[PDB]
């Protein structure tokens, strides 16, 4: 694919110019505001698994540079995972070899919102030291082949770098409780909901010290989420049935060994009643 | 300097991406009409050691990094060359690569057309004589692009040492008018000598039969294939060593007077009809007289 072969590039490109680049002991308010463009026109010269004519843009480079930093991910390690071999493709998402990375596309009114919040954000990273159960972002790129542009936005894998997921849900909290599709439900992993969920009876067995260290950094993720006026967010679930930042392991007194993975995922009617309705029914798993 | 900068990020960045590229057995004719094209444009980033918006560009990169490996250099040593330490700036736009083997010269749109149009009979040349040449060794050509001015830069096999020091400059034309450097010029440390200077100053090369030899046949060969280009106003540059690799080096004979290291080379060969054969004959009889 055109795409993945640019963006490949690209990110190595980015890595080995921010290389030459120290990182600041602060950014200032036009890292958020800054961009590196590279257009690139080979005639008659390279048209092997790289097409000749393409365009690469990083966002606010200095930004997420510190970043990944504070999610703990050096930049070695990172254009690593995604450049020494190629990643895999779900269904626009893409997981990188290793399976601590994931890449997943945006549209361009996501990259617009995005920046608006980008101080925001890393404003709050800093203050919870990168212990959150918000998505982390790490890279933020446009790659531009054929009068195609593609915004691609590299995150921390919530699921398992070895463990298979064997159950999946997307839990909102709605009055409304939705459910997973006929179609949904005859793949081989579904991404099941909240109806699904009360259905089956699942219920989460994670112990009351680590269930209080999880509801403290989701009220604050989701009151972070409400003074940014953001609503329609889920929690990924993941299970798994007997490096990994979002695993919770199974109680001692559980009766099922179970790896669980949570996170916030679509974070891009009212938001105060969208966070209590949401809170209300994850407290209550 | 904001050009060296680019420059020196644009060898890195083209070397870079031919590592990616294996080498073709051999080279078509689109490779001498082939580029490689780069913009960047940084907003709000960088500030430091590099221009926020500038374009580079390398000519035909599969012919000249094959005239590299012709001349016998890596690629790897010649990144090195050119970047692992900034070059030093003579005069013109004239630069020479910390270690002395590589020698960088601005040159003008109007001489990259010509450089282009005989490219491929260069290149033909090269293989013809195995890279055994008193020519220049042409190894990279380039467009850098900043924000008031494109600047075209051609590298070049340094025909002067890397190591001795020349104590003694000419630039020998044979014109039948006579050549003699200005009064300013004499003035310099290393004053750029011309004709009517070497004649004044009885001077002779000492180098014996064998090498003598060995440089006439390369001479009328490369003089003959620049007859063959209609190419004519080049010269022969002269640089002799003054006694207590050079591929254009040939040390004094046995039997000399003095004991030297003479470097010789032709450098201004970009000029043609706008006669050839007159001036290759005139240019010949001139330097055989040495
Ligand atoms: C199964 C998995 C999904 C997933 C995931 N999804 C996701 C994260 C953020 C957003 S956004 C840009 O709208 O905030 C949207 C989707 N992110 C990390 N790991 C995993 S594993
Ligand atoms: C003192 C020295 C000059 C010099 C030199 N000059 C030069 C070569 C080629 C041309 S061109 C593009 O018109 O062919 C013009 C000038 N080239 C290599 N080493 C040395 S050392």
């Amino acid at each position: 694919d055109p795409l993945v072969g640019v963006f490949l590039w690209g990110v190595a490109h980015s890595i080995n110019e921010l290389s030459q680049v120290p990182p600041p002991v602060m950014l200032l308010p036009d890292d958020f505001k800054a961009s590196s463009k590279i257009k690139v026109n080979n005639h008659l010269f390279h048209r092997e698994n790289l097409p000749s004519h393409f365009k690469f843009k990083e966002y606010c480079p200095q930004v997420f540079r510190n970043l990944r930093d504070r999610f703990g991910i050096d930049d070695q390690d990172y254009l690593v995972s995604l450049t020494r071999n190629p990643p895999s493709e779900s269904e626009r998402f893409l997981i990188s070899y290793d399976r601590t990375l994931v890449i997943k596309e945006v549209s361009s009114e996501d990259i617009a919102d995005m920046h608006s919040n980008l101080s925001n954000y890393h404003q709050y990273i800093v203050k919870c030291h990168g212990n959150t159960l918000l998505p982390q972002f790490l890279g933020m790129y446009r790659v531009s082949v054929d009068n195609e542009d593609s915004y691609m936005l590299v995150m921390r894998n919530m699921f398992s770098h070895r463990l298979p997921v064997h159950r999946k849900y997307d839990l909102k909290g709605s009055l409304v409780s939705r459910e997973a599709s006929d179609k949904e439900k005859v793949k081989e992993l579904p991404t099941l909901k909240d109806m699904d969920f009360l259905n089956k009876n699942q219920k989460v067995y994670i112990g009351e010290e680590e269930k209080k260290i999880f509801l403290e950094k989701l009220k604050r993720d989701v009151e972070f989420l409400v003074q940014l006026k953001i609503m329609d967010y889920s929690l990924l679930l993941g299970i798994h049935d007997i490096i990994d930042v979002y695993a919770i392991r199974s109680a001692e007194g559980a009766p099922q060994k179970e790896v669980y993975f949570m996170g916030l995922i679509d974070i891009l009617v009212h938001p105060e009643q969208y966070a209590k309705r949401f809170l209300d029914f994850i407290t209550n798993i």
